[PDB]
Parts: structure tokens; sequence; C-alpha cells
DNA sequence: GGGGTGTGGTAG
DNA sequence: ATCGCTACCACACCCC
């Protein structure tokens, strides 16, 4: 039991989180990307032709959790059990669940709690604990089996158990379905293999945008071949609205208000107008969804091909601390800030980099909210509020950072005790060259 | 056109 | 108990 106002908090909290793990892990995906290829421009431009490979593991965390499961739970079949990964009893987030347990309709990011209400009586859910360390290994034959292949021009990180993989088609050669059904079941198999035991899927086609659909409808443990020549109503007829890249939440909900309550793809594309769906979702987003409705990607999507270097290089840089926040003066506030500093330095320096505008944005309880939340350690409901500052020159020095961060905190005027969440962000970075003379 | 700000949204 | 991170894109409204 580590609280907030130990020093040793978030170091306990970050290697407890599996979504700063997740954070953590793809910010070291693209860096080693960008070292890999220090001196490979392997140029992709809007004249060539290419098929992707959107490979990503099934149930990625459930099935390396189920795969190295302790003896304390030696009691579960991941066929024929919901088997889900979280940290506790009640209001605790699944993490990963299997095929099964989401054919009774459970669903990665629910509480166990409510996963339990979804089980007929008689079936027991099976919690695994996290296995951090093994999702890494796993990851790692993964990324080492794409690479010993040697037919990707370009393997792009996604995530800890995703990867976008480019082949180039040139004018010359003649592409067939024969040698890619080939090259979609040598991956699948040996990454059987190099993992001992978990299966990805992989979408192949020849935009962004179908590929990631074609790997939703691959799933699970298997892969689908869908080009823009192959479109049909059959196939936007088999996707919901949010399963285009870019429609979270909160753009379903203005899609169902806007267009009556589309069900499937096929549903929105046979009755948006693009001026309609600008109006609904704005302007780029509109024009995305559209053109993704054709197949298509956008112009932003189709950076990372292009310059992957650029789009792979890291901006800025924060953490983010919204549970366990239980402050009870100042004091302990300005502590904590200043032992964020320190790790976000700790961060810049080992990218080499100064920051010239730093952000302080925390969370406070809203006012007809419950002191303790439902979730054990939550932050709750609550308002956010943000203030930046620019520094004079750029900087990694402490005493600048730290005492601008605590004067922000002040400027926001949220009591202690009110405290829900703090993020702590470096917004603009600068490279650190050999000279540094004024 | 540029840069400025604080907020909202998405994603594994 | 329980570990609700974090990068980056977009926008609204603002300065001349
Ligand atoms: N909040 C979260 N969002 C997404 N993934 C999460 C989250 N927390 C934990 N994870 C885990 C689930 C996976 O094991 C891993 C990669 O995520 P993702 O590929 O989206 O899910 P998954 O592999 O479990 O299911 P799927 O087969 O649908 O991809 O990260
Ligand atoms: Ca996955
Ligand atoms: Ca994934
Ligand atoms: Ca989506």
């Amino acid at each position: 039991i580590v609280a907030c106002d130990d020093p040793d908090f978030l170091t306990s909290y970050f290697a407890h989180s599996r979504l700063h793990h997740l954070s953590a892990w793809k910010a070291n995906l693209k860096d080693k990307f960008l070292n890999e290829n220090i001196h490979k421009y392997t140029k992709i431009t809007d004249k060539d032709t290419y098929i992707i490979f959107h490979i990503d593991f099934d149930c990625f965390f459930a099935t390396v959790a189920y795969l190295c499961r302790s003896s304390s739970f030696s009691a579960c079949d991941f066929k024929r059990d919901p088997i889900v990964v979280c940290h506790g009893t009640k209001n605790s987030d699944i993490a990963s669940c299997n095929y099964v347990a989401r054919s009774y309709g459970i669903k990665n990011g629910m509480w166990v709690s409510q996963a339990e209400k979804m089980l007929p009586n008689g079936i027991k859910l099976i919690s695994l604990p996290y296995t951090f360390e093994q999702f890494q290994l796993k990851s790692e034959a993964f990324y080492s089996t794409l690479k010993r292949l040697n037919i990707f021009n370009l393997i792009l990180p996604i995530s800890i158990d995703e990867a976008v993989c480019v082949r180039i088609i040139p004018d010359n050669i003649h592409n067939t379905n024969t040698l890619n059904a080939r090259l979609c079941e040598e991956i699948r198999q040996e990454i059987f293999q190099g993992t001992n035991g978990c299966t990805v899927s992989i979408g192949c086609s020849d935009s962004l945008v179908l590929a990631r659909l074609a790997l939703k409808m691959a799933k699970p443990n298997g892969y689908n071949i869908t080009f823009k020549s192959n479109l049909s109503e059959e196939f936007w007829s088999s996707f919901k609205l949010d399963d285009l890249p870019g429609v979270g939440h909160s753009t379903l909900s203005r899609l169902e208000s806007t267009f009556d309550s589309p069900h499937s793809l096929n549903d929105l594309r046979k009755r948006y107008t693009l001026d309609a769906l600008k109006a609904s979702v704005g302007s780029k987003l509109g024009m995305k969804i559209h053109l993704a409705l054709q197949g298509q990607d956008d112009e932003e999507s189709l950076k990372i091909l292009y310059d992957p270097k650029e789009v792979l290089q890291r901006k800025s840089l924060s953490i983010d601390i919204n549970w366990g926040i239980r402050f009870k003066n100042i004091t302990q506030v300005d502590l904590f800030i200043e032992r964020g500093c320190q790790y976000l330095l700790e961060k810049l320096n080992e990218i080499n980099k100064t920051t010239s505008q730093i952000t302080l944005k925390l969370m406070r309880r809203c006012k007809d909210a419950p002191i303790e939340p439902p979730k054990y350690m939550g932050m709750g409901r609550c308002d956010s509020f943000s203030r930046s500052s620019r520094l004079g020159i750029p900087t990694n020095e402490f005493g600048i950072i730290a005492t601008e961060m605590k004067s922000l905190y002040r400027t926001l005027g949220c009591p202690p005790m009110e405290l829900r969440g703090l993020a702590l962000q470096f917004n603009k970075l600068v490279d650190v060259g050999p000279d540094n003379n004024q």
C-alpha cells in the first residue's frame, strides 16, 4: 500500500498501470524504429503501389496471461471459460477478455462487477493477473518474427501487439491473392511458433483504412484479404460505425443523432452527404469518414507512409495520474508536482531534449460528487482545468520547470483535498545538438 | 496568413 | 480494494 504522498507512489502506480505500460511500450517502439532506420531512407511516394498487412494479436493480454498463469489458477480452459485480466474484484477494469467472455457480451474496459452480471448463473468468471514482463517478451518475439521475414519495405509499430506492415508492389511485378494468402498464413504460423501459442489476425488490403476493417473482419485467429476492387454492400453491412478509425464514442453519438441511428457502415454510407457529415462531426473528421466509406485513406493518415520518421518523432512528453490522488495540503501537492517534474526530466534527458512550453492540467471533484467515488481511489466525476506557460529559452532545468508548474497549480485554484488528478506536460520539445553555445 | 490559448476527442 | 496513460490531432475563439 503506497499512498500518493509516498516518494514511491509514481513508481508503484506506473508498475501496475496497464495504460502506462501500453503508452510506454508504444513510445519505446517508435524510438526503436527511428534508431533502427537512422541510416535507411526506404521512401514511399504517391506514385508507388503497395499492399498493407495489418497484424494484431487476438485478446493479447488474456491470451498471454492465460498461457503464463501461475498454479494458483490451473483450473480454467481458454476455449470454454470466460477469462478476463484485471487487478481487482469489483470496480476493476477488464484489460482484456477472451472471445468466450465476449460471446456473453463482455468488453475490454468493463468493470468486473458489470461483467459478472452478464454471465448466466452457472458459469464462473475467471480473473487472471497481469503478466507485464511476459506481454513484452511475446511482443519482442512478434516484432522479431516480422523483421526476420524480410518481406516488408516498412514495419510500422502501432502498439505492443499490433503493427502495420507495408509491402511495395513494383509496377513490373504481378501480385496475386495466392501470394497474399500464403504470406498471411506464414506470418500467422511463425508468430504462433515464435510466441509459444499466441495467435494473430491479419487484414490485408490496398488502403490503411481497409486493412484495418479487414483485420476486424478476420478476428479471431484468421485473416481477410479485401481490396478496394473487392468492396461490396455485403462488406460494408458487416461493420458498426465505431469500427471506423477516428469514430469513438462521441463521434458515434453525433452520427446516430444526425443520420437517424445507422447500425452499419452500409446504413451510414447510403444515408450521408459529405456536407451534412462535416456539419455533424467536423470538417476534417467529416472528410476522413467520407473517404473511409470509399475504402480510401485521407491526407493525414497517408503521412505515416510517406515520411514515417517525421510522423513517429516525439513532439511532447507528459505524465497523467488520475487514480489514487488524495492530498491533504498544498505542501504534499507541491512535493508530488516536484517528483513528477523530476521523472519527466529524467525522460526528457534520456531523449536529449529541452522544452520551451509546459502545461499543468488537473481533475477537481465535482461539487455534487462524493468525496470517495464508486471506484476505489478513483477520480470520480470531475471538472478539468488546464493552464500553460511559455518558458524564456528552452530548458531542462528542474528549478525553472518545477517552480513554474507549482505556480500553474496555484493559478487554477484547486484546494488540495478536492484534487483528484494531475497531468504534467512538456508541450514543445527542442533538439540538443553538439553546439550548445549560448 | 500566422501564432496564441484552453478544451475535446481518439486509441491501444 | 485497485493501479482511470498519454501522444497528437482538431477546434473555437482570440491577438494583429
Ligand atoms: N484501455 C485499454 N484499451 C485498449 N487495450 C487495452 C486497454 N487496457 C488494456 N488493454 C490491452 C488489451 C490487449 O491485451 C492489449 C492490446 O489492445 P487491443 O489490441 O485493443 O485488445 P485485445 O488484443 O485484447 O483485443 P482485440 O483482439 O479486439 O484486438 O492492450
Ligand atoms: Ca490485440
Ligand atoms: Ca492491439
Ligand atoms: Ca474507431
